[PDB]
């Protein structure tokens, strides 16, 4: 069945999306309101001190609020919030009929997710297409049981079977 | 149930477990032979120019070769691989009893993963207790359905249910 091919599009991200991941929403306090982008460019990198990074797109008209920023925070999803996912993504309603409610540092937060890390902006690198930003964890809140995350891999969105 | 808390370290652990992940097993030639390293703190970062990212722990001994490498190979995990992830943790054998297999470039290949990204270094920065590592992808290889990764949540290995 093997093949290979070198990356110069299709293929690529069939290739990319064969490397399974959580789903995330990262969330700010943009210029004229809430922000918020569902992520998988998501990775823990330390423990000591508590690091973590994502790669927002530079190709997104939030770029700028997300590399700007003092404070985001990430939730990740547990399998049961696919319309929190698609709330933002590309098409989504935002924050739109959701409630406020905010951080002490002031970032718009989702409540009931299945983890959420209140990060403080650290460092930031460009990298071709998208930006890596590395975050501070300054607070964590966990809700629910740690093992019925929202996966996505190989394009489809589903569950983890242990 | 939900539970709010400062990451000064078990419960840090675990809220960052929560986060589901593929497995991969990032691929090196070494100063005295090949070497290979379990990784699953990896993401896809650009499609054009094609650049993904990996984060190896500053308290392994295969830290330097790593990061002074000019090519490393990132190998995607099948769910059927558990034994190939498990080489290439802590007590693991390594590339003892495995054929020697090698790009044109030189790396230590694992033939039969789901996908393998040859990459080139592109760039490196220092973040905490690991570095991040950001490579050029110069080719890639997949083998087999895309949709059975091994995926690694709430610190069990499992299958993903679409
Ligand atoms: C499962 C999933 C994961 C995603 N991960 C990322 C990401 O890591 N970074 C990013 O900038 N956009 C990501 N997106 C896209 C953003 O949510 C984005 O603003 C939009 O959904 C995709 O369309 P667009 O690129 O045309 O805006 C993801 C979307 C989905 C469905
Ligand atoms: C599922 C899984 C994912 C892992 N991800 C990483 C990683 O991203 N970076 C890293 O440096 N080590 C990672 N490790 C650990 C390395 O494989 C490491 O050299 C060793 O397994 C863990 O023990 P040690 O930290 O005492 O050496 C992972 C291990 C497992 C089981």
């Amino acid at each position: 069945d093997e093949i290979t091919f070198h990356p110069a599009a299709r293929l690529l991200r069939e290739a990319l999306g064969r490397f399974a991941t959580g789903v995330t929403v990262v969330t700010t306090a943009g210029p004229q309101g809430p922000l918020g982008m569902t992520v998988n460019s998501f990775s823990s990198v330390s423990l000591e001190p508590p690091l973590v990074l994502w790669c927002p797109a530079r190709t997104s008209a939030r770029h700028a609020a997300f590399a700007e920023a003092g404070a985001w925070s990430v939730h990740v999803l547990g399998s049961e919030q696919l319309e929190t996912c698609l709330r933002f993504t590309r098409g989504g309603r935002q924050f739109e009929g959701l409630d406020t409610v905010l951080t002490p540092e002031g970032v718009p937060v989702i409540p009931g997710v299945a983890a959420r890390f209140d990060c403080a902006a650290h460092a930031a690198h460009e990298a071709g297409d998208h930006s890596v930003l590395i975050g501070r964890v300054l607070r964590v809140t966990v809700a629910g049981p740690g093992d019925h995350p929202l996966v996505f891999a190989a394009g489809r969105f589903g569950q983890f079977e242990p």
